[PDB]
C-alpha cells in the first residue's frame, strides 16, 4: 500500500481527507468563491471545471485555476471536468477534455487532475503517462448516478483503475436501497484488504448512502466529499460536522 | 412494527435511543454513581446489577433500585443482571436470577428488565408473561463476546426472541475481522426488513464495531450504548460525542 503525498498531505493513512467542490460560471464568481472557501478547513480543494462557462478557451481555463491558486497557495488542488454522461453539467468531445486535462497538467497550477475511466482505455492511459511526467497525480473515477452496480462489477473496475495506472481510484454510485449501501461498503473493505496498493476513494451517494461518507476509516475509503457550510440538500453533510464525526470514529 | 412506549420516550423511532450503564458495588457507591448520572444526558439508564455484591439479598437489590429511582424519577431504568456465561460479572444460579427479575418486576419500580435468550425457554417465556402482566417491558438479550455468529444464525435467534414474546430483542457480538461488522450490519438490515415487527437492537462489540453503534438509524438497531463522560477503553464512546454523530446522521 503505497499512500499519496500532495503538499504536506499524505492520502491513504490516518483519517480519511475531506475534498470541498468549489464551482463558478466565470472569474469572477470562482474568486468569490475561493475567498469564502480559504475560510473553512478541508484538505483538498476539487475545482468542477464543468460548472465553468467558457470552457472553449484554454486560457480562461487556466486564468480562473490561477485565481484559486493565489487565494489558496498551499492547498492541494484537483482540477475536475466532470462530463455530463457522469453527472456532470456540460458536454465537450474527447479530444476537448483531453485537451483541457493537458492544459491544466501543463499550468503547473494544479496537483491533481480527475480522470473518468470511461474516457477510453488508450486516451486514459496516454494522459495518466503525460501527468506522471509532469510530477501531477491522477484520481481516475467511475460514476453512476442511477444505480449500484454488484460487488464484484465495482471491484473489477477499481481493480482495471489501477491497472490502468491511477494513483488514485474513485467511484460514486446511487443506492437504490439500503442493501445496495452494504454492496458499496463491502466492495471497499474486499479492495481495501486484497487488491488495493493504493489509496480507493468509494462513496454511496445521496441521503441513504451518507453512512459510507463517514466511515471511510473503517472500511478503506481514503477521502470523503463535505459541504463548505450551509448543506442545503438532503446527503450533504457540512465540512465542520464531517469532520467532526471523523474524530470522533478516529478516536473511539 | 409496533413501537415501545416508556415514559416518554417511543423506542423505534426517530433517532437511536442511548442507553448508559450504571455499575456500583454497594448502596453508597450506587447512590453517588446515580447523583453523577443525572447530570448527564441519555435516554435509557441500565443497572448492571451483576456488579452489586450483595444479590443473595434480595431487600438489598430493591433498596438500590430506590436509590436510583429517587435520584431520577422520570428515567425509563432497565433491569439487568448479566450472567457470567455472557460477561457479565458473577455466576448466580438459574433460580436466583428469576427470582431477583421477579422481584424488580413486582417493585414497581423499573419500567424494564433484561432477559438473557439462553437462560432456557420454558424459564423465559414465564418471565416474560410474567413481567407482561405487570407492565414491565422485556428486552430479550444474547451476547457472544468471542465472535461473530452467521448473519442467517443471528436473524434466527433474534426471530427466536420475537417469538418468546421479547418486546425488545438484543444481540451483542464481538468482530474478529472487518467483515464480522458487516455480518452484523446485514443481519440488522434483514431483520428490519423483513422480520422484525418490533425494535431491535444489534450491536459489534470493540473498536472495530463502534461503527455499529453509531449507524443504527440506517440499518435497523433501535438503540446504542455510550458511556458518561470520559469515555475509558478504546471503543467506548461518550454519550455526548455520540449524541452529536447521531443527530448529524438524522440531520443529514
Amino acid at each position: 500500500m503505497k499512500t499519496v503525498t500532495v503538499k504536506n498531505l499524505i492520502i491513504g493513512e490516518g483519517m480519511p481527507k475531506i475534498i470541498v467542490s468549489l464551482m463558478g460560471r466565470d472569474i469572477n464568481s470562482v474568486k468569490a468563491e475561493a475567498l469564502a472557501y480559504r475560510e473553512a478547513t478541508f484538505d483538498i480543494l476539487e475545482w468542477r471545471v464543468d460548472h465553468f462557462m467558457d470552457i472553449a478557451s484554454t486560457q480562461s481555463v487556466l486564468t480562473a485555476a490561477r485565481v484559486i491558486r493565489d487565494a489558496m497557495p498551499d492547498i492541494p488542488l484537483l482540477f475536475t471536468f466532470r462530463s455530463a454522461k457522469e453527472g456532470g453539467e456540460q458536454t465537450i468531445t474527447t479530444q476537448h477534455y483531453l485537451t483541457l486535462n493537458r492544459a491544466a497538467i501543463d499550468s503547473g497550477l494544479v496537483d491533481m487532475i480527475d480522470l473518468e475511466l470511461f474516457t477510453g482505455d488508450a486516451d486514459v492511459k496516454a494522459t495518466v503517462d503525460y501527468a506522471h511526467a509532469h510530477n501531477v497525480y491522477v484520481v481516475m473515477s467511475n460514476h453512476d448516478f442511477h444505480q449500484t452496480p454488484s460487488a464484484e462489477e465495482m471491484v473489477s473496475r477499481l481493480r482495471k483503475m489501477q491497472a490502468l495506472g491511477a494513483d488514485i481510484p474513485k467511484i460514486a454510485v446511487m443506492p437504490q436501497s439500503k442493501h445496495d449501501v452494504l454492496t458499496l461498503l463491502t466492495a471497499t473493505l474486499e479492495m481495501q484488504q486484497h487488491y488495493a496498493d493504493r489509496p480507493v476513494i468509494t462513496m454511496s451517494m445521496a441521503k441513504e448512502g451518507v453512512i459510507s461518507r463517514l466511515a471511510g476509516e473503517v472500511f478503506g475509503s481514503a477521502a470523503t466529499f463535505g459541504a463548505v457550510k450551509q448543506a442545503s440538500a438532503p446527503g450533504q453533510i457540512a465540512v465542520n460536522d464531517l469532520r467532526s464525526v471523523l474524530m470522533i470514529l478516529h478516536n473511539a
